[PDB]
């Protein structure tokens, strides 16, 4: 692709954002999902408003420019919804606007045709009344899968953007059901939680990276991506998170050894709401939040803002995977404490999601 490059970074500055903000809850998100729906809600705006998106993406429009962005995220969000894409990987995006505005034409176009999203005017006067359109909404694009999501707006709320993301994957080579089983999960020196655990021992491109100092697994998926795994070291868990970096994930995928491992990955479900505006602020997109918001190309009479922001991404871990099927000490590896994890796409190798599991229990 050529846009792995800078998204690899958004999600990890991104994500140092929402850590940062609680190192006791799961964090888990689609750097894509959101990139994909401010790169979209982009076309809609002009000027600095505009410019000040894609940069906030780590894009420098000086040496790249949009309509070749548009070109790679469009190229990357077909291999995701495609046809024969069985991967199982859902993602949509919800835009609510202040009914009483002639919204330009071509905008609902392009966004509904490129870019995978619905537009749904509600009346944000009522502050109930529109909470309930809105829920609701959701709830029936979303196959009855998020309910009351937005738990309660705003007052001069007259935009609001819900993007959301679902995935549960098969494995290439599974793990036998009979074999997992539960386990404690050190959450804390402290708290310890029982949670099943798969065990499989197999060829794995596991290796322990001393620079990260913990050990990096990585899974591929049924499909078009692939899952690594990051299990640090004693208290090791901060330096890790610090010193991620594209430039390393990228060697270690492009070594290709193999070497035996008693894996003990956790059978788990985690999700994760977060409200952007906040994040995405600290990260310089402000503008489209801010007044002078220059939203033209979304409408033409009055003045416009992005109020409300929100992400929900849902993802699912088992055994799952393609159906089918004493002489050296294989190295143990078993994740029974907090760990980190990234999901790429095969074939861009841009970052899908990305997340920490530090409370298999938790929710």
């Amino acid at each position: 692709n050529k846009i792995t490059p800078n998204l690899a970074e958004f999600a990890f500055s991104l994500y140092r954002q929402l850590a940062h903000q609680s190192n006791s809850t799961n964090i888990f998100f689609s750097p894509v999902s959101i990139a994909t729906a401010f790169a979209m809600l982009s076309l809609g705006t002009k000027a600095d408003t505009h410019d000040e998106i894609l940069e906030g993406l780590n894009f420098n429009l000086t040496e790249i420019p949009e309509a070749q962005i548009h070109e790679g995220f469009q190229e990357l969000l077909r291999t995701l919804n495609q046809p024969d894409s069985q991967l199982q990987l859902t993602t949509g995006n919800f835009l609510f606007l202040s009914e009483g505005l002639k919204l330009v034409d071509k905008f609902l176009e392009d966004v509904k045709k490129l870019y995978h999203s619905e537009a749904f005017t509600v009346n944000f006067g009522d502050t109930e009344e529109a909470k309930k359109q809105i829920n609701d909404y959701v709830e029936k694009g979303t196959q009855g899968k998020i309910v009351d999501l937005v738990k309660e707006l705003d007052r001069d709320t007259v935009f609001a953007l819900v993007n959301y993301i679902f995935f549960k994957g098969k494995w290439e080579r599974p793990f036998e059901v009979k074999d997992t089983e539960e386990e404690d999960f050190h959450v804390d020196q402290v708290t310890t939680v029982k949670v099943p655990m798969m065990k499989r021992l197999g060829m794995f491109n596991i290796q322990h990276c001393k620079k990260l100092s913990s050990w990096v697994l990585l899974m591929k998926y049924l499909g078009n991506a692939t899952a690594i795994f990051f299990l640090p070291d004693e208290g090791k868990l901060q330096h890790l998170e610090n010193e991620l970096t594209h430039d390393i994930i990228t060697k270690f995928l492009e070594n290709e050894d193999r070497r035996s491992a008693s894996l003990h990955l956790p059978k788990l479900s985690i999700t994760g709401t977060y409200d952007l505006k906040s994040v995405l602020g600290q990260l310089g997109i402000t503008k489209v939040f801010s007044n002078g918001a220059d939203l033209s190309g979304v409408t033409e009479e009055a003045p416009l803002k992005l109020s409300k922001a929100v992400h929900k991404a849902v993802l699912t871990i088992d055994e799952k995977g393609t159906e089918a099927a004493p002489m050296s000490i294989p190295p143990e590896v078993k994740f029974n404490k907090p760990f980190v994890f990234l999901m790429i796409e095969q074939n861009t190798k841009s970052p899908l999601f990305m997340g920490k599991v530090v409370n298999p229990t938790q929710k």
